[PDB]
């Protein structure tokens, strides 16, 4: 559908704290949830990583034109539009905000066929109203041993249910018996959501 509307303000407008990702994809569903605009049950939040958490993507804005960065992990905003078309909100690429999603498999994903196999990459796809509800972080992941921060924590206060205050390892995880949602290869990630 070529007159889409983006689900999130632009990119310069979004709540983003760097090497925060998956709070800045909470927040970019939340703002989902309180617009008219698209059902939160079309959004799911995307969790990128692997069994030894090295998984490179490229057209990134930590290293420009040079890629790939090697994350831990990433998180982005997938939306699945009814136009025939799903979008990948990913506030650290280079490529456009929002991205077509099969531009976004195929510049800052790309093949895992000749990729050394301990950085092939798997997604666990939780839908946006799930992961509002159940994610929580007290960021303590982001604290060293000294204890200094490896990154200015977000100024809001941290994510939390009455559940849990931390669950992050458990969205990290590519384990499909742990956690919320459905865990993809990339293969089958590409199957569900690719045009």
């Amino acid at each position: 559908a070529v007159h889409y509307q983006p689900a999130s303000p632009p990119r310069d407008a979004c709540v983003y704290s760097s090497c925060y990702c998956e709070e800045n994809v909470w927040k970019l569903c939340e703002y989902i949830k309180n617009h008219d605009q698209y059902p939160l049950e079309e959004c799911y939040a995307v969790f990128i990583s692997n069994e030894r958490k090295m998984i490179p993507i490229w057209k990134q804005q930590a290293r420009p034109g040079d890629g790939p960065v090697i994350w831990d992990y990433h998180v982005v905003l997938l939306h699945v539009s009814s136009g025939g078309q799903s979008f990948i909100y990913d506030l650290d690429t280079v490529l456009p905000f929002p991205c077509l999603f099969d531009t976004y498999v195929e510049d800052a994903i790309k093949s895992d066929d000749d990729i050394h196999p301990q950085f092939r990459r798997k997604f666990r796809v939780i839908c946006a109203d799930s992961y509002l509800k159940n994610f929580a972080s007290d960021r303590s992941h982001m604290k060293d041993s000294s204890g200094n921060w490896r990154e200015p924590p977000p100024p809001y206060p941290c994510i939390e249910t009455g559940d849990s205050k931390m669950n992050l390892n458990d969205f990290i995880s590519m384990d499909p018996k742990v956690g919320w949602g459905a865990v993809y290869t990339l293969s089958e990630f590409t199957h569900r959501f690719g045009s």
